C-alpha cells in the first residue's frame, strides 16, 4: 500500500495542500492522497492575512473547504497556523500612520482571532501550530511586531488561549532551522523558560526545509533528542529538499543580488538527470532511516506539498524556477526517493 500504511506502526505521513487541490476537484490527487497520506495541513488557507482582510473580515471558503476534505478522507489535520509574523497584514498591529498600537489592543485581536478560528474548528482538527518562527536567525527572539508590542506573552498568551478554545488540540511550536546547532539550543531554553511558566505546549514542529546536502543527519538527531527531552512530541511538519543551487552562502556583493533569477541559478529547466534522482533518494532515504530510528519520539513527518509542481521552491528563495523537492513528479508519478521510503519498511528486520 501507501507511505502511510507502510509507516503506520511510525508515525502519521501528511501533506501541505494548497486551496487548489483541497477544493476535490482533482480525481486523481484525491485518490493518491487517501492512499498516501493519513494527516494534511492547510498550505495558506488558515494563515491570519489569507483568511481576512486588512479590515479584519473573515471568507471561510477555502479553510472549510480544506476541514471538508479532511473530514471527508477520514484524515488527521493540523492547523496552520494562529499566531506568526508572516502572511499577516500590518493593520493588525499598527496605526494607518505606521504607529504601534496597543499591547492590549492587539491582546484582544488575539483573543478574538484564536477564539474564533480554533474555536470554528474545535475537535475537528487535531493539532495546531500555535505560535510559527518566533527564534530569529540570529538566535534572539524575532524582532516580529507580534514581539515587539507584546514580548514573550505574545507566545504564552497564544498557547493559554488556544488550550482554552480546544482543550483536546495538540498544540505545537513550529520553526525552520532547529535542526541546527545555535537556534536548536535558543529554542530549547525559549521553550523550556515558558514550560516553567505553565505555557500548554504539547508538541515541537521541526520543518524540515533541508537542502540536498545539509544539514547533516547528525544535526538533525541532536534537534530530535534535545526538543523530545522538553517532554515534547516531535513532528516534522514541512519536509522538502531543496536542489537546485543555493543562494544562501554567497559573497557580500551578492547579497541582494541572490534572489534575482540567472539562469545558471535554475539549470533543471529541462528535467533532474538521474544521476540528481539518485542523490534525492539517498538524501530522503538517509531521513528516513534517522525517522525511524527514534520513531518512539516522532508524532509524524509532513511534506510541504504532495508533488513537485505545486512546490513553494519553485518560486523561493527565488521566483519562476524549476524545482524538484517532494516524491511525486509532475505527472504525480512516484520518484525514486519514494521506493527507497517504502523499502526501508517493507524490509524492515524483526524478531
Ligand atoms: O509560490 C507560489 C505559492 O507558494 C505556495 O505557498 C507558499 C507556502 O508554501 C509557504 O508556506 C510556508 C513555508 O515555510 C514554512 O514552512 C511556513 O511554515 C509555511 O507557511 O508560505 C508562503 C506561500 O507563498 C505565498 O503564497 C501567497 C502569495 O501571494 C505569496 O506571494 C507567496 O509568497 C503556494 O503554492 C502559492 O501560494
Ligand atoms: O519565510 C520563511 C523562509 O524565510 C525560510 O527560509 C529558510 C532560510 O534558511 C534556509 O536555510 C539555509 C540553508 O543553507 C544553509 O547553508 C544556511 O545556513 C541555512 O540557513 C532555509 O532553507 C529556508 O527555508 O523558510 C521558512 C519560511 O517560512
Ligand atoms: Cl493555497
Ligand atoms: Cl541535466
Ligand atoms: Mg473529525
Amino acid at each position: 500500500t501507501g507511505l502511510k500504511s507502510a509507516y503506520k506502526d511510525n508515525f502519521l505521513i501528511g501533506a501541505a495542500l494548497n486551496a487548489t487541490i483541497a477544493s476535490g476537484a482533482d480525481e486523481r490527487l484525491n485518490t493518491l492522497i487517501a492512499k498516501e497520506f493519513n494527516s494534511i495541513t492547510p498550505e495558506n488557507c488558515m494563515k491570519w492575512g489569507v483568511l481576512r482582510d486588512a479590515q479584519g473580515q473573515w471568507n471561510w471558503k477555502d479553510a472549510d473547504a480544506f476541514v471538508a476534505f479532511g473530514t471527508k478522507h477520514n484524515l488527521h489535520m493540523v492547523g496552520h497556523t494562529l499566531v506568526w509574523h508572516s502572511q499577516i497584514h500590518d493593520e493588525v498591529f499598527k496605526n494607518a500612520d505606521g504607529s504601534y498600537i496597543s499591547k492590549a489592543a492587539l491582546q484582544k485581536k488575539m483573543e478574538e482571532h484564536i477564539t474564533t478560528l480554533a474555536g470554528r474548528y474545535k475537535g475537528k482538527l487535531a493539532a495546531w501550530d500555535v505560535v510559527n518562527e518566533a527564534v530569529g536567525d540570529d538566535l534572539k527572539m524575532r524582532d516580529s511586531h507580534w514581539y515587539k508590542i507584546m514580548g514573550d506573552d505574545f507566545i504564552y498568551n497564544a498557547f493559554t488561549l488556544a488550550n482554552e478554545v480546544d482543550p483536546k488540540a495538540h498544540l505545537m511550536y513550529n520553526d525552520y532551522n532547529i535542526e541546527r546547532t545555535g537556534k536548536r539550543e535558543a529554542t530549547v531554553e525559549m521553550i523550556e523558560r515558558l514550560q516553567k511558566r505553565g505555557m500548554p505546549i504539547h508538541g515541537l514542529g521541526i520543518q524540515g526545509h533541508l537542502g540536498i546536502d545539509t544539514p547533516p543527519i547528525a544535526e538533525i538527531e541532536k534537534s530530535i533528542i534535545a526538543f523530545a527531552k522538553l517532554g515534547l512530541r516531535v513532528h516534522f511538519t514541512s519536509l522538502d529538499v531543496d536542489v537546485l543551487p543555493s543562494v544562501w552562502e554567497l559573497p557580500v556583493a551578492e547579497v541582494s543580488t541572490r534572489f534575482e533569477y540567472k539562469p545558471e541559478r535554475d539549470p533543471y529547466t529541462k528535467g533532474l538527470p538521474q544521476e540528481m534522482q539518485d542523490k534525492l533518494a539517498k538524501r530522503y532515504e538517509d531521513l528516513f532511516k534517522l525517522f525511524i530510528k527514534h520513531s518512539d519520539k516522532i508524532d509524524r513527518a509532513t511534506f510541504w506539498g504532495v508533488s513537485d509542481d505545486a512546490s513553494w521552491l519553485n518560486g523561493f528563495p527565488i521566483p519562476g524556477r524549476t524545482n524538484y523537492p517532494l516524491l511525486f513528479d509532475r505527472k504525480l508519478q512516484p520518484k525514486d526517493a519514494y521506493f527507497r521510503l517504502l523499502d526501508l519498511k517493507r524490509l524492515e528486520h524483526h524478531h
